């Protein structure tokens, strides 16, 4: 990890010795970060990986620019959001409406280019369908935190090459009608969670099968994003030029170099949390 001057390194040695007392008298003792500890009860022999806990804050002082005090209030609200949202539940315990799991794809490829190993997948195109799952904004948004929550179950934090995800929206099938601001809840919903709570977890995120003709959909959400995520957008109106960006995605629809099996045969369906998460996930169902 890479500092451009000791006063960084400086905030980082400072935030990882405060980290104790933070976690203990503002977020309620709560330290799952993205399914792993960073809280050093001497069970912490066994739980408590200390190049991961480094790794994930140096993450998040990147994202906040260094700024100490920031870093610290932006560590509070992820973990106290942790506690009271549940992500860890929201993918490995809740139940989601059938046809939402049917448009979530999870993929890794071993082999794959750096940070484009671990995938998620949007078929939000197949949904204009049925503009019901967007009435229960709350339900939805459970369901994608649980999309999210299970890729960063295929990172390797402390790796070079797998510490951050991909994504991918398809979109085929949108009619520029059909636009309602049911949709517009949602996205902004979601993407409020991702900006505030996500940060340094994306290295790139690509919209195919999109018309032109939507370009003021693109120029309006655009604006709740920040320019760092917003430099990792690509859109693509042909899907099947894809696989120029991820090597080894489907050759059908995404022009990849699997030509064995499509993205449902690519699918990952044994999930299993991390060690410590599955720790504070049963933990948590004995106080009821
Ligand atoms: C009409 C059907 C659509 C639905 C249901 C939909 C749904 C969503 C949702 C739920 C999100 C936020 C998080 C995500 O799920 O990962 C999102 C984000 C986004 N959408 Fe869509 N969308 C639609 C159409 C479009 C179109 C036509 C475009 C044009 C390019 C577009 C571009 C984007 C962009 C740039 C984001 C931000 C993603 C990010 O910040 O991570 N969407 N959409």
């Amino acid at each position: 990890m890479k500092f451009d001057n000791d006063s960084e390194k400086q905030v980082f040695d400072k935030l990882k010795k405060a980290i104790p007392g933070i976690i203990k008298e503002k977020c309620a003792g709560y330290d799952e970060l993205y399914g792993y500890k960073l809280n050093p009860q001497e069970e912490v022999d066994k739980y408590y990986d200390e190049k991961i806990a480094d790794r994930l804050t140096y993450k998040l002082c990147k994202a906040y620019q260094f700024e100490y005090s920031t870093i610290v209030q932006n560590l509070i609200d992820i973990l106290n959001w942790r506690r009271e949202f549940n992500p860890l539940s929201c993918a490995y315990k809740e139940v989601h409406n059938t046809e939402l799991q049917n448009v979530g794809i999870l993929t890794f490829d071993a082999n794959g280019d750096a940070n484009k190993k671990a995938v998620t997948w949007n078929l939000y195109g197949q949904l204009v369908k049925k503009k019901e799952l967007f009435q229960n904004v709350d339900k939805f948004v459970r369901y994608r935190i649980g999309l999210m929550e299970k890729g960063l179950s295929l990172l390797d934090f402390t790796s070079s090459d797998n510490n951050y995800m991909t994504q991918v929206h398809d979109y085929k099938g949108v009619s520029v009608w059909r636009m309602d601001s049911d949709i517009k809840n949602c996205s902004k919903t979601v993407i409020g969670i991702f900006q505030k709570y996500y940060p340094e977890l994306l290295y790139a995120k690509y919209f195919v099968n999109v018309p032109t003709v939507f370009g003021w959909v693109y120029d309006l959400i655009k604006k709740f994003v920040d320019e760092t995520t917003r430099k990792k957008f690509v859109v693509l109106t042909d899907g099947s030029k894809l696989g120029q960006y991820l090597k080894d995605c489907p050759y059908e629809g995404y022009g990849g170099k699997d030509k064995k099996n499509n993205l449902t045969k690519q699918n990952v369906t044994n999930v299993h949390p991390t060690e410590y998460g599955l720790y504070i996930l049963q933990k948590q169902i004995i106080e009821d």
